[PDB]
C-alpha cells in the first residue's frame, strides 16, 4: 500500500544486531536479517530477533538458490515472516519455497540478480509470488550514474505484472520522487536508518513517501 | 590429478554434522559445509569443522550472490579453503571474492545456476577462477531422465575453457564412466557417503574414477 520503511541488519554478530534492532524498532516497519548476519550467526539470529520484536515484519535474507523446501522451513520455523529467494533459483526451487510459505503463513521475495528476464518474472507471478527486491543496477552504481531510465522502466514493467517492489540501493529522501506510480512494498536501507540520526532520516523518508503514495 | 571425493554436509544442526564428518573423515578428501548447515549454525560450523579436521580441504557453500568481500573474508577467516559464489553474482562481486581469496590463500568456486552463459564462464576464467560446480540438470531430474548429452556437452565446453568441474547430482559408481575426459576436480555426494554403507560407496566410486583418470 503506502511503501514501508525496512532496515537490513548486516552486523557480523548477534549482540550488536540485537542492540540495533532494539534501537530502531520504534520507527522501522520491517527488520531484515541480512545474509551476512544469517551466515555469521545462523537461524539463532532470526529467533532472537523474532522474540525481541514480536510485532515487526521479520525478513530472513538467504537469497536461496537451491535446497529451498528445507531452507524455507528452517527460516519460517525460526520466526521469519518473509524470506528472499534468488532469481537464479530454478523455478522448481522457487515453487518449493512458495509451497512452504503458503503452509506457514509467510511470503517469498525474489532477489533480482543474474541474467534474469521478464519471462522469469511472469513465472514468479504465476506461482502467486507478488514481491521482488529491485537493486539499483551495479553498473550504474560503479559508473556513478545514479538511477537510469532503464532501471525505472524495468521497475514499471515489473509493477505492471503485479510485482510489488522493495526498492534499495543508496535510497535517500531526495530519490523517492523517482518511483512515483511504481507499486512499492518497501524502501530498504541499512545503518543510515540506525544509530543516532536514523530516526530523522526515516521521518524524512516517510515525509516523501506520503507525497507519492 | 585424479578427481577427489567430496561430501556435502546438509545436516540441520552442528552436533549431527560433527558426528558425520568424524565418521567419513578417513575416506573423504573434501568436507563441505553445505548452505543448509551454514544457515542453520553459521560460521561456528566452519571453524568447528576446521578444528576437528585440520588436514582436509574444507569448503563453505554460501552460493554468494552479493556482499562478496565481507562474506568471503568471514568464510576464510573461519577456516574455509574454498568457498562457493553463485553464477548470478555480478562480475564485480565475483572479482571482490576472488581478491579476498587471493589475499587469504583460498579459492573460489562458481555454483552454476540461473540463466548462465559460456560468456559468463569465460568472464570467470579471465578473473583467474578455474573451479565450477556443475549440477545435473534439474529439468532432467524432475522428468526422471538421467545425465543428458546436452549436460555432458556443456561440461566438455566448460572443461575446454580451462574450468575444472566438481560434478554432483545423484552421482553413483555406475555413472562415473559418463564423465571420462572432463577436467574434474571432485565428485560431490551427500549422506550416501555417510552411515554404515558410506565407506563402501566411496571405495566403489574411487574404483570407477581410477578406471577413467588420469
Amino acid at each position: 500500500t503506502k511503501p514501508m520503511i525496512q532496515i537490513a541488519l548486516d552486523q557480523t554478530n548477534l549482540t550488536d544486531a540485537v542492540a540495533v534492532a532494539s534501537n530502531v524498532a520504534s520507527y522501522v516497519d520491517v527488520i531484515e536479517v541480512g545474509t551476512i548476519l544469517a551466515f555469521a550467526e545462523g537461524m539463532k539470529a532470526v529467533s532472537t530477533l523474532r522474540h525481541n520484536h514480536p510485532n515487526h515484519i521479520l525478513v530472513c535474507d538467504m537469497k536461496t538458490t537451491d535446497g529451498g523446501a528445507i531452507l524455507s522451513r528452517m527460516a519460517f520455523e525460526a520466526g521469519a515472516d518473509w524470506i528472499t529467494v534468488s532469481a537464479a533459483a530454478h523455478i522448481a526451487t522457487i515453487a518449493a519455497c512458495k509451497k512452504v510459505a503458503d503452509e506457514l503463513n509467510g511470503e517469498i521475495q525474489i532477489e533480482i540478480y543474474g541474467n534474469w528476464t521478464m519471462q522469469d518474472a511472469k513465472a514468479w507471478v504465476d506461482l502467486g509470488i507478488t514481491q521482488a527486491i529491485y537493486h539499483r543496477s551495479r553498473d550504474a552504481e560503479l559508473a556513478g550514474i545514479g538511477w537510469t531510465t532503464d532501471d525505472l522502466d524495468k521497475m514499471r514493467q515489473l509493477s505492471a505484472l503485479g510485482i510489488e517492489l522493495s526498492i534499495t540501493g543508496g535510497i535517500v529522501p531526495e530519490d523517492i520522487y523517482l518511483f512515483e506510480g511504481i507499486k512499492t512494498k518497501t524502501f530498504i536501507a541499512g545503518r543510515a536508518l540506525a544509530g543516532a540520526e536514523g530516526q530523522q532520516t526515516a521521518a524524512a523518508l516517510r515525509e516523501q513517501i506520503d507525497r507519492f503514495w
